[PDB]
């Protein structure tokens, strides 16, 4: 029996573009994901978020599933261009109405909302002006955030500024695999920097506009291990942790500068005078959200960008090919405590894609996903016994949904969605997780 | 023999980023090609324009080659961020000095400069604000052009606003193969439209500043032919001509709208009120420059984007794998006259990459390149006999140089450059072309 602390917050998570559909309904502006996915060759099978799970229309049924499973919290994101179709300026009242109904409904049902302000669907109007490459985005994001706070902050008390700024900057602007689909390392590092600047502006206006609220920010993380005991492999791991995991952003927030090995690799790409912005970047936050899915073996590789390469291991893998290493969620939780000692931490995403099917009995028996979640939840419990102030844990995702450049081919839900009919079928993992929440842990 | 008109201009062409090196010397700002080529994975072999042909230091020797060869015109481009390091605002004197010495030197030796204002090296500072995706670029570009007209317009009387706006827009923002490396079809067609607006705005400034000069614009073109007589193949060719050749830009300039078939395909991606800008885009131009390298067999293809695909043919190809179809140059010249009757036309590039070998005699026996140039010059001559107002022909390129995403691996020069020593070796095609110039044609 692994019982969690009293009041621990068990949650499920989604993001706007991945579930909503109806990107241009009710006068909403285009986002960069609408334009990126409508560009041939960017997304597997030419999939787009045009329909997705049709949560734009089916939101009430989806919330009723959260209630039925007795899940305590719901992390979801708001689509910036539904609110400000031009990025700034004119507020779209129908966009407020859509999210107001969701928020009111969650409260009515005793479900705690955690709002992600930005989960990647930048208004296309702002991309035309350079998007995350433009220092002015700190002002644009501050405006958008204030709008959300003044409208929703009387009811929503738990907020997240950015989902995975490393991904937004590096996958979006260096690899070009996510919107806006660019490949320029100087632009990517300026994005990393402007994301931090925008985050800090949002937190500053939050303190002015929301009463009794908490605000945080969410990082992707992997558990990197050395391919050997050679010192250069151990160093490769340190560089991968500093660059790919929370330190890239938490070293600035808590210490006022980038990590040492990131500066070693990337000082050239950062704005000259970037450090002038650090004092404002250190705006105090209430909690750190960590996402965690996978572990990676890494080695020094003299002929690789940043002199590091991944090494494939013979470990169990999900349908993404991602290695399942549950102790990594323990490691990242312990390590964030040791390195930055944030007052509170949440696992804001953990979960897995598997090739789910509906069996002849009409149920979706996804035992692989149960076993994945069970092992990670036990490891999170271990971190708590060792003093990590973990306040909550959110499964990615409530629903199978649009998995970015992989399209609909990768299913992460605890609820299956048949995209031909939009029927929801709660998976075994959903009923299993319902029991975890009921027992406040594993038995 | 095929003698050209009296006063026919024989030239050679280069571009700033492809030959200069020293991208950051003397207060220059970064360009998007510096940051793109310094991003791993974007350019063959990790090649950059950091040194290139070192023309930044060797320009006098290179001009002396043009002089020794008897070539009468030199088309070269100016690096925008050498002149305005932040894209707008403060002018960099040393950048002006660099091009001034080039211009004075050409004029002392009786070589006519043709200046390309924009040959793809956008200031990086402007890319951070959206670059060609941002409407405001018409202003930025008009101001930059003004600075060049004011500083050099006393001496330079032949000007080109943009080199191959189709490539800038489509290859740089839809295929992501050139800087700034993006893949977004909405951004790409915004870029097309803003390039037209910037060009027209520059010509308007030109009329104010350089009263006795001529200005034009340069387009890429291929000679498209249908894979069969099926009607869908014939319509595919008409589409490829309207989209990939001069009509995309000349229909706006001469007729006040995009080509029919381009609108059919792309109205979604163009700004909704794009036609409001057409009157200004009609600003009168003095000449059209046409680039031409290859012919392509095309078919209707239901599975392809735009529903068109290229079909490989059994034809001689260059080391690029580009089909050698010299009658294509005749066709594009006849057709631009038939369709838009520009007052003056110039072939602003024609040339070929071959696997050049320096033999024991210290020479480069590129009969392949001679055969290519000769056939195209003969076809251009035929166009002239039939009434096309072709005023000059420029070989791409004077020098082997940095071939964009191909890096140094592809050599187009009539002069070989050994990059280890920066030694210049005139190729047999260079001696041959010198004779063409001396004879004013083919003998
Ligand atoms: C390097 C190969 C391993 C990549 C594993 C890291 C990707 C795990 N991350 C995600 O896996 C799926 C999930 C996305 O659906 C969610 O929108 C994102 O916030 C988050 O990035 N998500
Ligand atoms: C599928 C298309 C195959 C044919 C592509 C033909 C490309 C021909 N164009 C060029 O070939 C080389 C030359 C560039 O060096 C020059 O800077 C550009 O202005 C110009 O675009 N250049």
């Amino acid at each position: 029996v692994k019982k969690f602390p009293e009041g621990f917050l068990w949650g499920v998570a989604t993001a706007s573009y991945q579930i909503e559909g109806s990107p241009l309904a009710d006068g909403a502006g285009m986002s960069i994901w609408h334009t990126f996915s409508h560009t041939p060759g960017n997304v597997k099978n030419g999939d787009t978020g045009d329909v997705a799970c049709d949560h734009y229309n089916r939101w009430k049924e989806d919330i009723e599933i959260i209630e039925k499973l007795g899940v305590k919290a719901y992390r979801f994101s708001i689509s910036w261009p539904r609110i400000l179709p031009e990025g700034t300026g004119r507020v779209n009242q129908k966009g407020l109405d859509f999210y107001n109904r969701i928020i009111d409904t969650l409260l009515e049902k005793g479900i705690t909302p955690f709002v992600t302000i930005y989960h990647w669907d930048l208004p296309f109007a702002l991309q035309l002006k350079g998007g995350w490459a433009n220092r002015e985005i700190a002002d644009w994001f501050a405006e958008y955030s204030r709008v959300l706070f003044e409208n929703f902050g009387d009811r929503v008390k738990n907020w997240i500024t950015l989902n995975e700024p490393w991904v937004v900057a590096i996958v979006g602007h260096l690899y070009g695999v996510h919107a806006p689909g660019m490949r320029d390392i100087y632009v990517a590092f300026r994005a990393v920097h402007n994301l931090l600047r925008a985050h800090a502006r949002a937190v500053k206006v939050f303190r002015e506009t929301v009463k009794d609220g908490k605000i945080g920010i969410v990082f992707n993380n992997g558990y990197f291990e050395p391919a050997s005991e050679k010192e250069e492999d151990i160093r490769a791991v340190r560089f991968m942790h500093q660059f790919n995991n929370y330190p890239l952003f938490l070293n600035p927030i808590y210490r006022g500068d980038y990590p040492e090995l990131v500066l070693e690799f990337a000082r050239e790409y950062l704005p000259e005078n970037y450090k002038d912005d650090m004092s404002e970047i250190q705006e105090k936050i209430d909690f750190v959200g960590l996402n965690y899915y996978s572990g990676h073996l890494v080695k020094f590789d003299p002929d690789a960008p940043a002199k590091v390469s991944f090494v494939e291991r013979d470990l169990p893998k999900t349908a993404m090919g991602w290695e399942i290493v549950p102790e990594g969620i323990y490691w990242i939780l312990k390590k964030v405590k040791e390195e930055y000692n944030p007052p509170e931490v949440y696992i804001t995403e953990n979960g897995a894609a598997f090739d789910d099917v509906v069996s002849e009995d009409g149920r979706v028996h996804d035992q692989n996903r149960i076993d994945y979640l069970k092992a990670h939840i036990g490891q999170a419990w271990k971190a708590i016994q060792e003093g990590v102030p973990l306040k909550g844990y959110f499964v990615w995702s409530l629903l199978d949904n649009f998995e970015w450049a992989e399209g609909y081919s990768k299913r992460f839900g605890i609820v299956y969605v048949d995209y031909s009919t939009q029927k929801r079928i709660v998976k075994d993992s959903g009923y299993w997780y319902s029991n975890v929440v009921k027992n406040n842990g594993l038995e």
